[PDB]
């Protein structure tokens, strides 16, 4: 008998109860009984992305079977699961695969049609060396054979609709990935399986925890897979917490821990203007309009088919651009450069808005993706930096319609990049000599409207319509950016106790430095690079010349002319 | 029993202590007993390494159930070891193996929830039973995976997972990656220190502690074919036969360190370093004596580590002619540092005078030229992070150069056009020149060096940009090399044309005037030490090819390079 | 031609044999490293092409023998041609 | 057979991932073939021939030396080629 060699009979598991209480897929599991009554072509193929449970569904057709669930033609049939790739196991000769294949199917035939098949993966029947579509193929074409296939979407517009005859004789049954809802349905038909054999509790606030953070924070994996992992991974964890030396209830706090490794952000986001204010000082408004817009995005007000921010920044340099970019994306999701940084002075031309989606198919930087959407593509939870956006093309805006309405962009290789989870910062300086001279007493409301209006005569209509707010950055007074160079002050301290040294200054030589490379017109980054250099200099050479040692008392005290570092 | 018959028991040896014990791998053990105390994806498959202890947790996982720390689910579980050579031991029939791995599976059906069955090399079972007119081993203990009937334990390489188990469906959603890290220096002191008494009751010797950590410091630092922990190991068990050796053939007992290097080299860093380094120097490259003290000077204030490890190591612009060795320079540093000749980067910025220069150089745009080929500069870093990079002609660069130069001076770490992330901090950035070599081949001579070099900095200061040159470490200055120096480069070039025509069975001396020809005519103050190769190849070797050709010159005479009004004819006498 | 290998690689786990082995690189490359059940078993000897120094040694000792056959006097600097001359003009 | 005469006749045709191979060869004379191993080049005269200089040697080679005019045409070279493998060339000849 070549049947029980090679395959596996459910129903006879399904009788023993082995199998899994399959609830729900109801009308996939009717039309699949749908194409197995025909006459011809009697052979459903379960048709869906991997994880969905099409296994789940044939395990069902068995239960049902077993039950008596069926219509009158189909109590009584035994469900036998093939197995491929063991028929292609001792391939070495001519004619092997062929007799183990014409075994099954005259066992098959013996059953006088008694027999349903159910041949999963079945994009390894495509090449099997003519091989193996060729025998079953005219079994295939008369019904009298009933191969309920099972096979992912993208192998069977890969493998079985590049071949006609094998994709006529089988009939698809697409598989819908199951919503949030319904994975919560399956989760509640199956908790009793699993106290029953991690001998545990679970909390069902937990399981709808579990799916739903399942759904939102995992990409690659679908449901109900990802969520039964994480259900039977947290399960397996809390049995080893009471298994070692104490919960037997899964709260959500181990699937997040789980999920995690594998809501106090309210009350850090209620003062996010000062988490804003802990790095950059100065600059107000933009501080609020960015924490009205990250708590916007976090309540969930907002349109979620829109990305999270669309801020035109204008004015001069060194005022708090960027160092406001890396201290926003570290206190709003990890780090100062788990972003993206993308200099616009770069692209100029028609081939560098090519660039920036990707190159058509047929041409030179196809494969090797964008650059925009590559680096998004990557990081979907990142921050966008287009460093001087004012330099580009004029062309480049139109991508930039499509971005910050839609929240999508269409590379060159035909593919969509998701925008909703990241944040458009576009640096600019259409108004900066403008702020400049009128930064003196007059308020924020009409300048924003004048440079508002010289900046609609600079862009497209189409364009400045499609920010949420344009933040001005006015120029910061004398103490503002005295208090910056005392910030950078703080934060050289704190590289040199990483270094490891106790460094002191005199207020003198604090003013000297504030006093350096003070300039409205260019920003602190002139100061801040006057103060570096001439600190990393002068200090860290007598640090290589032999003298500073870790625990004494440095005094940074003043010269004529320089500032001195002293040993006591 | 068929599981008596030619299967291995793990868990009677470790009751026994026939096995090895095991220190460490607790995190990969617990991990091991989450993935195995589930309902679905019961199997563990052990990604690791060709050495990193693979078979060392299993063994390890065995003593926990013998001495009971395990969890209560795994206690009284026997886990049994698949053997194949035991279960091909007899068994040539049609159907007779097949039947014997059949009756295996059967009695693992039968212990019901018992026996954990383990595998080495998963995926080499899964291709092993090349059988005729029956099956093999991956075939038929496929049903068994996807019924429950077997807790089974996998182990291989990444590699054949990601071939092998990855492919497949049942296969892959059957089995889990725990991944086994390869351990540290101080786990792997660890682990021999649980394994010294072993070694030690073997081989009748002893091991000292300090040679322990010279081993494995050793075998992390220059063995690359086998992996922590077992070369480690294996230096231990070499050097307690080497000494046992010594006792037996031509007495001690005590495995030093210094045997342990003895093993080795048959198979220290900073003072010795510097040394090696400032002797070295100048064995290739002749003369510069004074750029010679300043890399030097340079090597000791990087490898101080007192300074900041944010910037690349080489800040360097070497003036001075051409021939002068700059090429020898580079090649030297890179034949101490990274011990090769091509362990370098040249890269030739005469050529980059117009906009075409971030393109080709860094990565290109797009469209043009270099998109197809990569990148001269981040993707020849790319493929080699570990090195030294030259810029030859500083002088014929384009103001989107410098940027590029004042981020690597900046920071080291770099990105292309296409965004990927690059860093230079272990490497050496030099760049050369030769504006001011016209004041330098006029007035070296009763000039300092000091005053030279601040006064060819000051011409610098008329072509360059201050704040551009402030982030460079050190400029030198290479003389025209004149009489000495000359002699000393003919005279290498010389010593392999003397070394293979000996090998060919001749004697040949210069004479000092013959040489003092090859000065006049080889060298120039416009190219250097080029023309030196070319004219002593022609002057040289072509009326000396013309005569040993000719039938004139017998071996075993000294022949002398006398010379002519304005020749060099080789002689006999 | 089960054979041989099933009968005799048990044995290296079983104690019994102590074996010496001899193959190319090749050979270990390819059919023992990917062989993983029989790694810690073996230790690669990694027998080197020996240098001219030793070579010329083997042909004075293999001189010693080979003139009992071809009865002839095979002069030294035959010999250190022959190894140079090998090394050189032979890949 | 170790000792030939290999010609690589209008070399300037060749598609630039060529001469890297070329590379290898006047480099070490030794060269990797895809099989795995490597042949020994070290008894071969690799010949290249080319015409790059073709309108300035018609144009120029009057009233000019020899040096000057492979100066000027191994700019042209260098143009063309890289620098990386026209140093590794033991003669340049002009015609
Ligand atoms: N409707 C359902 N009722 C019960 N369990 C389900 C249901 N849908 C999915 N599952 C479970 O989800 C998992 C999916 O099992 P499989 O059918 O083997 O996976 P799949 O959906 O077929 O995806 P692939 O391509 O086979 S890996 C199993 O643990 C099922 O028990
Ligand atoms: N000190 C030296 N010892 C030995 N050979 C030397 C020495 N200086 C120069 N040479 C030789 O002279 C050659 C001159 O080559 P280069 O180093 O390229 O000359 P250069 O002065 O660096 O001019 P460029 O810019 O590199 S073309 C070297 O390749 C060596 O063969
Ligand atoms: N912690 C440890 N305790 C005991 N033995 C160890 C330990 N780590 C490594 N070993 C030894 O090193 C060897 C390496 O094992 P493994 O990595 O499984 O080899 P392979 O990679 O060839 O399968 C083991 O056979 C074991 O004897
Ligand atoms: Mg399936």
């Amino acid at each position: 008998q070549a049947l029980k060699k090679y395959t596996i009979d459910l129903t006879e598991r399904a009788e023993q109860g082995k199998l899994d209480p399959v609830i729900g897929r109801d009308e996939e599991i009717r039309r699949t009984i749908q194409v197995l009554q025909r006459r011809t072509k009697n052979n459903p193929v379960l048709i869906g992305e991997p994880g969905v449970g099409k296994t789940a569904i044939v395990e069902g057709l068995a239960q049902r079977i077993i039950n008596g669930e069926v219509p009158e033609g189909l109590k009584g049939r035994r469900v036998l699961a093939l197995d491929m790739g063991a028929l292609v196991a001792g391939a070495k000769y001519r004619g092997e695969f062929e007799e183990r294949l014409k075994g099954v199917l005259n066992d098959l035939a013996k059953q006088e049609g008694n027999v349903i098949l159910f041949i999963d993966a079945l994009h390894t029947m495509v090449g099997a060396g003519m091989d193996a579509g060729n025998m079953l193929k005219p079994a295939l074409a008369r019904g009298e054979l009933h191969c309920v296939g099972a096979t992912t979407l993208d192998e069977y517009r890969q493998y079985i609709e590049k071949d006609a005859a094998l994709e006529r004789r089988f009939q698809k049954v697409f598989v819908a990935e199951p919503s949030v809802e319904d994975t919560i349905a399956i989760l509640r038909g199956l908790k009793e399986r699993y106290e029953l054999h991690h001998h545990v509790q679970i909390t069902d606030p937990a399981i709808v925890a579990a799916a739903t953070l399942s759904h939102r924070y995992i990409a690659d994996r679908q449901l109900p897979d990802k969520a039964i992992d994480l259900i039977d991974e947290a399960a397996s964890s809390i049995r080893m917490q009471i298994d070692s030396k104490l919960r037997n209830k899964v709260t959500d706090a181990e699937i997040a821990e789980v999920l995690a490794r594998w809501e106090s952000e309210r009350e850090k986001l209620l003062r996010m203007e000062q988490e804003l204010h802990h790095r950059v000082i100065g600059q107000n408004e933009a501080v609020d309009a960015v924490s009205n817009a990250i708590r916007r995005s976090r309540a969930g007000l907002a349109d979620p088919n829109r990305p999270i921010g669309s801020f035109l920044f204008l004015g001069p340099t060194g005022v708090g651009k960027t160092e406001l970019c890396k201290a926003l994306a570290n206190f709003m999701f990890d780090s100062d450069e788990a972003m993206v940084r993308i200099d616009m002075s770069e692209f100029m031309e028609k081939h560098s808005v090519s660039r920036l989606v990707g190159a058509p198919p047929g041409y030179v930087g196809y494969e090797e993706g964008g650059y925009l959407t590559e680096a998004v593509r990557r990081r979907p939870y990142s921050v966008i930096l287009l460093d001087a956006v004012e330099k580009a093309h004029p062309d480049v805006f139109n991508i930039l319609l499509q971005v910050l309405d839609d929240g999508r962009l269409t590379d060159g290789q035909g593919r969509t990049v998701d925008f909703r989870n990241t944040v458009v910062i576009m640096t600019s300086n259409l108004g900066s000599d403008l702020i400049q001279e009128r930064f003196g007493e007059l308020d924020y409301a009409h300048m924003k409207e004048l440079v508002l209006g010289v900046v609609s005569h600079n862009f497209r209509p189409e364009f400045i319509n499609r920010i949420d707010e344009v933040v001005v950055f006015h120029p910061l007074g004398e103490q503002h950016i005295a208090s910056i160079a005392q910030i950078q002050l703080k934060r050289l301290y704190k590289r040199l106790e990483e270094r490891g040294y106790e460094i002191h200054i005199s207020d003198e030589a604090l003013k000297l430095l504030s006093e350096n490379g003070y300039d409205p017109v260019y920003g602190a980054r002139p100061l801040k690079r006057a103060i570096q250099q001439q600190i990393e200099n002068p200090l860290a050479q007598q640090i290589l010349s032999g003298e500073l040692v870790p625990g004494k008392v440095i005094r940074l005290e003043v010269n004529e002319d320089r500032i001195v570092a002293v040993q006591h």
